[PDB]
C-alpha cells in the first residue's frame, strides 16, 4: 500500500517545510536587493497572485488526482491527463528537475551544517577598523571551506571538513527519507517548522536592534518596502520576480505533486493557500528582515545593494557572520543563523528527493529502502561535479532551477487546463472541500498565467567546464527517460 500523511495538518506542515527553505533566507534578500528592494516587491506580489498561487493549486490537484490512482510522479500523472507518449517524455522533467536541483541544493545545505558546527564550537575568524578588514577574514573563511581557487581555475579544492560534513548531510537526509512519509518527513516537519519560526523571530528581533552611524535596521526595511513604480517597466525586474516566485513555492519542481499524492482526503484550496501564505510570511517578514536590514544598518543601502550583487552567498555566508561578529555573542548569533538555514534547507531537500524516490517506489515497484538508497547514490555521486568543478553549480541552477521550472510550470498548465480540459481541471481543483477558488482565477489559470509565462519566456531570449555539466545533466535526462521506458514495459 502507498504511504499516507497521517493528518491533513501534517501534510500542510510538511508542505510548508517544502516551500520554506534557503530561498526565503538566502535567495530572496539577494534578489530583492539586486532589483531595488521596494521596486522588486510590486512585480513579486503580482507574480505571486498571477503565477504562484494558481500554480500551487494546480500541482496539488494533479498530485492528489494522480495519487488516488497510485501515481505520484509526473511521467505517470501526465499520461493520465494526456494519453500520449510525448506526455511521458515531458514528464521526465518532473524527475530530472528535482534530481539536478537536489545535487547542488543538498551541497549548499551542507555548508550551513558545517558553518553551524564551527560557529557553535567557536572555530570562526578573528578580527581586531575599515569594513574590508572585518569582511575579508570571513570571505577567506568561506573560500577555504568550499575550495575556491585564488583567481580563476576550473577546479575547486574543497576542505576535508566540507566533504565529510556533506556526507553527514546526505546521511541525515537519508535517515529522514528512509523512515517514510508519515513516520519520517511528517514527523520531522512537525518539529522543524516551529524551530524555524522561533529562530527566525529571534534573529529578526536581534537584527532590528542594530544601529550604526551609517544605517539603521529600519532603514533596510524602508529600502525593502518603499515601492518605486518607475522601475516597473524594467523587464529584468519581472524576470527576477517570477523566477523567485517559482523557487520559493517549489513550483515546477515536481515536489508539490508527489507530496500531494499521499493524501486523497484533502482540501487543496485551503491547504495550498495556507502553505503559500506560510511561505510568503517566512520570505518577506522573516527572511526579508534579517539579511537586508543588518547589511543596511552596518554599511548603508548603497553598499548593501553592491554586496548582494557580488555573489549569491556573499550576504548570508560572509556579510551576516561578519556583522554578527561585531556584536556581543555574535558568534552564537552566527550559529543560530546557519542552524536556522540548515533546518530550512533540510526540510526542502527531503522534498525534492522524494519525487525520484516515489518514481522508483510506484513505477518500478522498488522498496522504500532501496528507493531512498539508490536516489541518494545518484545525488551523492553527481554532487562531486558541483564540489570540484568551478561554475558547475551555477550551470545546474540555471538549466534546472531557473529556466527548467518556468518551462515545466507552463507545461503542467497546458496539460492540465488545455489538453485535459479547463472545466475538468476546475472541477478537480475545487472538488472535495468547503473552500472554493473564486471564479476569477479560472480565467487567470486558463489565459493569463500561460500567456504571462510565455510572454515572459520569449522576452527572456534577449570556459569548457560548463560543457561537462551540460553533458552530464543531459545524460541524467537520458537515464531517467530510460527508466520511464523500463517502467512502461513492466506495466
Ligand atoms: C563515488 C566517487 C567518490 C569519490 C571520492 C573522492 C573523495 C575526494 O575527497 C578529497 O579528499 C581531500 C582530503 O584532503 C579533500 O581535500 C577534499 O575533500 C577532496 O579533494
Ligand atoms: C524545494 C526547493 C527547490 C526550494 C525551496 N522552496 C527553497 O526556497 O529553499
Ligand atoms: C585528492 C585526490 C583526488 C581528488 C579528486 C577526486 C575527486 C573526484
Ligand atoms: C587533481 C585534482 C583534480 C580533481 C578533478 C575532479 C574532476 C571531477
Ligand atoms: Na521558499
Ligand atoms: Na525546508
Amino acid at each position: 500500500k502507498r504511504e499516507h500523511w497521517a493528518t491533513r495538518l501534517g501534510l500542510i506542515l510538511a508542505m510548508a517545510g517544502n516551500a520554506v527553505g534557503l530561498g526565503n533566507f538566502l535567495r530572496f534578500p539577494v534578489q530583492a536587493a539586486e532589483n531595488g528592494g521596494g521596486a522588486f516587491m510590486i512585480p513579486y506580489i503580482i507574480a505571486f497572485l498571477l503565477v504562484g498561487i494558481p500554480l500551487m493549486w494546480i500541482e496539488w490537484a494533479m498530485g492528489r488526482y494522480g495519487g488516488a490512482q497510485g501515481h505520484g510522479t509526473t511521467p505517470a500523472i501526465f499520461y493520465l491527463l494526456w494519453r500520449n507518449r510525448f506526455a511521458k517524455i515531458l514528464g521526465v522533467f518532473g524527475l530530472w528537475i528535482p534530481l539536478v536541483v537536489a545535487i547542488y541544493y543538498v551541497y549548499i545545505e551542507s555548508w550551513t551544517l558545517g558553518f553551524a558546527i564551527k560557529f557553535l564550537v567557536g572555530l570562526v575568524p578573528e578580527p581586531p577598523t575599515d569594513p574590508d578588514s572585518i569582511l575579508r577574514p570571513f570571505k577567506e573563511f568561506l573560500y577555504s571551506y568550499i575550495g575556491v581557487p585564488k583567481g580563476d581555475e576550473p577546479i575547486l579544492k574543497p576542505s576535508l571538513f566540507a566533504y565529510i560534513v556533506f556526507l553527514i548531510t546526505m546521511f541525515i537526509n537519508v535517515s529522514i527519507l528512509i523512515r517514510g512519509i508519515s513516520k519520517g518527513i511528517e514527523r520531522f516537519a512537525k518539529i522543524a517548522m516551529p524551530t524555524l519560526f522561533i529562530l527566525a523571530v529571534f534573529l529578526v528581533i536581534r537584527v532590528f536592534l542594530l544601529e550604526t552611524p551609517n544605517g539603521t535596521a529600519a532603514d533596510g526595511l524602508n529600502f525593502l518596502w518603499t515601492p518605486d513604480f518607475e522601475k516597473l517597466k524594467d523587464p529584468g525586474v519581472w524576470i527576477a520576480a517570477v523566477g523567485q516566485i517559482f523557487f520559493t513555492l517549489s513550483l515546477g519542481f515536481g515536489a508539490i505533486i508527489t507530496y500531494a499524492s499521499y493524501r486523497k482526503d484533502q482540501d487543496i484550496v485551503l491547504s495550498g493557500l495556507t502553505a503559500a501564505t506560510l511561505n510568503e510570511k517566512a520570505e518577506v517578514i522573516l527572511g526579508g528582515s534579517i539579511s537586508i536590514p543588518a547589511a543596511v544598518a552596518f554599511f548603508g543601502v548603497a553598499n548593501a545593494v553592491a554586496i548582494a550583487k557580488a555573489g549569491a552567498f556573499n550576504l548570508g555566508f560572509i556579510t551576516l557572520p561578519a556583522i554578527f561578529s561585531q556584536t556581543a555573542g555574535g558568534t552564537f548569533l552566527g550559529f543560530l543563523w546557519f542552524f536556522l538555514l540548515f533546518f530550512a534547507g533540510l526540510t526542502s531537500s527531503i522534498a525534492i528527493m522524494q519525487p525520484m524516490i516515489a518514481f522508483l517506489e510506484d513505477e518500478l515497484k522498488l522498496s522504500r529502502k532501496h528507493a531512498v538508497l539508490w536516489t541518494a547514490a545518484i545525488v551523492f555521486f553527481s554532487a562531486h561535479l558541483v564540489m570540484f568543478l568551478n561554475k558547475s553549480l551555477d550551470e545546474m541552477d540555471f538549466w534546472a532551477g531557473t529556466i527548467g521550472v518556468v518551462f515545466f510550470g507552463l507545461t503542467e498548465l497546458i496539460i492540465f487546463f488545455w489538453i485535459f480540459g479547463a472545466d475538468k481541471a476546475w472541477e478537480e481543483i475545487n472538488r472535495g472541500g468547503i473552500i472554493k477558488v473564486p471564479r476569477i482565477y479560472y480565467y487567470v489559470m486558463r489565459y493569463i498565467t500561460p500567456a504571462f509565462l510565455a510572454v515572459l519566456l520569449v522576452v527572456w531570449a534577449r570556459h569548457w567546464t560548463v560543457w561537462i555539466t551540460r553533458f552530464y545533466i543531459i545524460g541524467l535526462f537520458l537515464f531517467l527517460t530510460f527508466l520511464v521506458f523500463l517502467a512502461e514495459r513492466r506495466r
